[PDB]
């Protein structure tokens, strides 16, 4: 599913992103564009063999099991294929378990790179939420 602007904003804080650990609802809109365009569906493989799953580019290295990336973990239990549902609860439900981990949303390199310090605001304006 690729969701509308307005619309994750809407779905990301009915799941209880808005706020979470500090991090206002436009960062976590703005981390979901850069990551997948919004998109349920993306996927992106790492150098190193691992690979990114959803609208939040979670890593199998850490925090899902895909069956193929050696020697990784699964701390959030879930197999990476249900971050990819047009049901953003898993996604959000890992995303909260990584950015209360001790680095923030500095987790997600484009949210550091292209999101952080910037009006994340802009990304929830004119929103009904
Ligand atoms: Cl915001
Ligand atoms: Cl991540
Ligand atoms: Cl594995
Ligand atoms: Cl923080
Ligand atoms: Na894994």
């Amino acid at each position: 599913k690729v969701f509308g602007r307005c619309e994750l904003a809407a779905a990301m804080k009915r799941h209880g992103l808005d706020n979470y650990r500090g991090y206002s609802l436009g960062n976590w809109v703005c981390a979901a564009k850069f990551e997948s365009n919004f998109n349920t569906q993306a996927t992106n493989r790492n150098t190193d063999g691992s690979t990114d799953y959803g609208i939040l580019q979670i890593n199998s290295r850490w925090w899902c099991n895909d069956g193929r990336t050696p020697g990784s973990r699964n701390l959030c239990n879930i197999p990476c294929s249900a971050l990819l549902s047009s049901d953003i609860t898993a996604s959000v439900n890992c995303a909260k378990k990584i950015v209360s981990d001790g680095n923030g949303m500095n987790a997600w390199v484009a949210w550091r790179n292209r999101c952080k310090g910037t009006d994340v605001q802009a990304w929830i304006r004119g929103c009904r939420l």
